[PDB]
């Protein structure tokens, strides 16, 4: 039975990703958020509610990535060095999820926080998008999985990591790029720094598996990936309209969703699907 | 679908375990092992070989705990705050496993390190003892698991990290308690500091599940647990004879194995099985 040996490379990249993930280690106690109270209180109630809602959705996605996505993908890997990096990534999803609570405890009353988790837990769009992603992960709950099943779980993980978070990341970046909620904006920027590297790494692993598929299974997975892309897109378009119609930003965020969906695809070594468009410089300045 | 909400307690202990696990965070790059070369080179051939053999075994066990044990147990938990702790613990098993390589790269040649991993990978005792523990984890590879199956996976996990590692931990501690290989002994003490709290935590969760079992399943699990304890003890007696006969420390290590088996039992809220004996004061000083 094999032990992990870091003095003999199992691949060309797991060590550098390991070192970068651990270099980027952080926890919420390193950022005081209370100085955001000042700008929080100058936001309209629509702006506040949008911010809370998006953070709630992000919390849910990270809870699923830490609790199901990284653990079930990593258990089936044979590459012990790569497994290690995914275990570390998995812990950081929990650090991310807990981070949002740290922001909530400063910006919202105990009752307002109950409100938001009730809204998450009962939300039909969040349930649909989480249900879809996690159905690929739950296929892995069996002793032996096919390469195709593992590949599609990794596509789903990248689509979560690189694509589905961004309808949520948009708004904290937008506010931070205007000097509002800048402490919370820092925390969001730490999460994004981690997720950028998560997405690349999982996408490298997927590309490896794809090369081990037959020409046929390669076609089947391309067809499934395009369908998954578009089913999530339709959910995301409904989610952005729900969240941002009150504040006039639906078209802005839609551009940023498509931009990030193309980044996910590129992480998988696939061609972009959406035409390039001008993304808001204020959110680029919040990055 | 539920998101983790750290502003409402899901139990009355996960938060303090989360904080302590993260307070204890460390990385191998924080301990330079090069000052150990001095004492390494004054060890006899028998001593050097026993040290490399035990570090090899420990590398194997941490590999399985990070790669199967924490992930499969955590995925079935419903408590989202507890899940989070276990995912953090899972990443630190990979930090543990990688730390042994860090010790190896300073003490041993590339060829010497190949020799060790060839020996761990083909070792029949290490295979049997890993295989026994990992068989409880592999039962969890299915959509629905029983309370009984989860409980026995948690017993196995505590048996691994409160009991099975200690036939290995003994030697680094025994050397470090004589002022030898003290830098490596630091890294071993950091691993033990983690494992000590991993064990307590998994055992709290096991006790919770045991309370949700029927009286009859409670009896069945008590029986399985005692049988498991003793099957592993027999394997440990063979391992300790193989490793420590050459250096005159078999009876010393056997006492430390029993002591730590009693700790594992106590972590599960069970009675100790072995008499209290005096453990080698030199390993206590290494700790
Ligand atoms: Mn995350
Ligand atoms: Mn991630
Ligand atoms: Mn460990
Ligand atoms: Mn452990």
């Amino acid at each position: 039975m094999r032990a992990v040996n870091w003095n003999k490379k199992e691949d060309d990249f797991s060590l550098m990703f390991w070192k970068q993930n651990i270099a980027q280690f952080w926890t919420e106690e390193e950022i005081a958020v209370s100085s955001d109270k000042n700008t929080w209180v100058q936001l309209s109630k629509e702006e506040q509610i949008a911010y809370k809602r998006v953070l709630g959705g992000l919390t849910l996605l990270d809870t699923k990535q830490g609790g199901e996505g990284m653990p079930l993908v990593l258990v089936h890997l044979e590459n012990l060095q790569a497994k290690s990096v995914l275990a570390f990534m998995g812990a950081m999803e929990e650090v991310h999820a807990k981070s949002y609570s740290h922001i909530f405890t400063t910006l919202a009353t105990e009752e307002e926080i109950d409100d938001i988790f009730d809204w998450v837990d009962n939300h039909p769009l969040l349930e649909k998008k989480a249900g879809i992603i996690t159905s690929y992960y739950r296929r892995l709950l069996k002793p032996e999985v096919t390469k195709k099943e593992l590949y599609m779980a990794m596509v789903a993980s990248v689509f979560l990591e690189s694509y589905l978070f961004y309808s949520g990341f948009f708004y904290p970046l937008y506010l931070a790029g205007q000097g509002k909620l800048t402490a919370s904006g820092e925390i969001i920027n730490l999460i994004i720094r981690d997720e950028s590297i998560h997405g690349v790494f999982v996408g490298i692993l997927a590309q490896q598996i794809f090369a081990e598929l037959s020409a046929e299974e390669q076609q089947e997975v391309q067809k499934e990936t395009q369908e998954l892309l578009m089913e999530l897109y339709e959910i995301e378009m409904a989610y952005t309209e729900e969240i941002y119609t009150s504040i006039g930003l639906v078209e802005d965020v839609n551009r940023f969703v498509r931009y990030n969906a193309n980044k996910g695809l590129m992480n998988l070594g696939l061609e972009p699907k959406f035409e390039e468009e001008e993304i808001n410089p204020i959110v680029l300045n919040g990055l």
